[PDB]
Formats: structure tokens, sequence, C-alpha cells
């Protein structure tokens, strides 16, 4: 399979695990708006973990088939947390 899509659930189930505070700039950086980042906030309100999860899945459903790895990647890379990448690269 492709390189961008394979093993996408580890992947972002570890992405999710490591991003902490970092999930809302990449949020950011992966354009999703200030209303969906806060409604991601109130939903998941005491859990760095499940706001992670939450955005991580978010991502999935707005990207469909056109979703690429990758683009997690360049995303992390530009905040800062390529250590993750380079953990499941």
């Amino acid at each position: 399979s492709l390189s961008g899509t394979e093993q996408a659930e580890m992947k972002m189930a570890v992405i999710s695990e490591h991003l902490g505070l970092s999930w809302a700039e990449l949020a950011r950086e992966l354009q999703f708006s200030v209303e969906d980042i806060n409604r991601i906030r109130v939903e998941n309100p005491n859990s760095l973990l499940e706001q992670s999860v939450a955005l991580l899945n978010l991502w999935v459903i707005r990207e469909g088939q056109n979703a690429n790895m990758e683009n997690l990647y360049t995303a992390l890379q530009s905040i800062d947390r390529g250590e993750i990448v380079n953990m499941l690269e």
C-alpha cells in the first residue's frame, strides 16, 4: 500500500498519545477553524489525550478518500514535533 496510508490506525493512536498540549497548534496548522478547535475543548475538557484523539478523528472524516499521513507529518514537523514522526518512520 501507499506509504501515506498504511497502518493509519496505529500511527494516529501513537500521534494522539504524544501530542499533549500540541494538538491545538496542529489543528490550526491543518486548517481547522477556531470554532472546531473550541468544540473539541468543550466536549473533552479534562483530557489532552481525548482532545487529541478527537482531532485526528475529525481529520480522518474531513479528508475522507484524500487523506494522506504525509500531511500530518508535515504539520507535525512545522510545529516542532518532528520527534513523533521520527518515532513512527
